[PDB]
């Protein structure tokens, strides 16, 4: 696939120390066409349920569209293409042959733009999946890491080394979204990246991509994005079919954050 040359291949050195969470991310298609990004999250029962967090706006929040999903695992460039060079902006060599299809909707909520699906098939050992931890604490972070499929192309990593802030969708005063500032010549996010996770420096999911003004040519504060907060989604719409709590903490531990689980 093709995406902006400013993006960074997950196999590059920027992926060092994050080789676990990279494996939680997948790209997917909706009714046949490539649509967005999602990723696996762990839960307090440590049972490896196929809980796949994505964005509401991608439209998989219905029985009939969730059934239609095709997930592509390990879709990434084989070699590190130097960011900000023509090679990065070129067609990648990623394989889309490790797939699974079908899922059911656990919950969905427009305000924080999240959707929790459960994939029909159990983890295939051949895929070497990872179920990421999460953090629902009401706080900001000194930086963040994005792992996504820009333009639903080869998997990329974007680093933020600026503190996050709370905003409403659109950047106005609010607390439903986390505002993330990208590096001036670093990777960003693009259409297709929606529903991709944003992780704290400690590698726990804090939210998923709603959208924002960024592109590789964006400058200043326009080189940022907004993520619907796990904190918001936790209580969500007020019931199991619109929140994350029931699903992520079935064992009722009351945990504010949890680590990931390997295959
Ligand atoms: C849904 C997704 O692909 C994009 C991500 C864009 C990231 C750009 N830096 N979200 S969106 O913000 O394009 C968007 C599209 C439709 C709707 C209704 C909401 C937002």
């Amino acid at each position: 696939g093709v995406s902006g040359s400013c993006n960074i291949d997950v196999v590059c050195p920027e992926g060092d120390g994050r080789r676990d969470i990279i494996r939680a991310v997948g790209a997917y298609s909706k009714s046949g066409t490539l649509a967005c990004t999602g990723s696996l999250v762990n839960n307090t029962a440590n049972d490896r349920k196929m809980y796949f967090l994505t964005a509401h706006h991608c439209g998989m929040g219905t029985a009939s569209t969730a059934a239609s999903i095709v997930v592509y695992w390990n879709y990434q460039n084989s070699t590190c293409r130097a960011p900000n060079t023509p090679a990065s902006g070129a067609n990648g060599d990623g394989s889309m042959s490790q797939t699974q299809s079908g899922s059911t909707v656990k919950a969905t909520y427009a305000t924080s733009d999240f959707t929790l699906l459960e994939l029909n098939n159990a983890a295939n050992p051949a895929f070497n999946l990872f179920w990421a931890g999460w953090d629902r604490r009401d706080q900001n972070y000194p930086g963040a890491i994005a792992i996504h499929h820009p333009n639903v192309a080869e998997k990329r990593i974007s680093n933020s080394t600026s503190p996050t802030s709370f905003v409403a969708w659109g950047g106005g005063a609010g607390t439903t979204h986390l505002n993330v500032q990208w590096q001036p010549s670093g990777g960003v996010t693009e259409p297709g990246s929606s529903g991709s996770p944003i992780y704290s420096p400690e590698k726990r999911v804090l939210g998923q991509l709603h959208g924002g003004p960024s592109s590789c040519s964006a400058t200043g504060t326009n080189r940022s994005d907004q993520y619907g907060r796990v904190f918001t989604s936790w209580t969500g719409g007020g019931a199991a079919a619109s929140r994350l709590s029931d699903w992520l903490d079935p064992a009722s531990t009351g945990a504010q954050f949890i680590d990931g689980l390997d295959s």
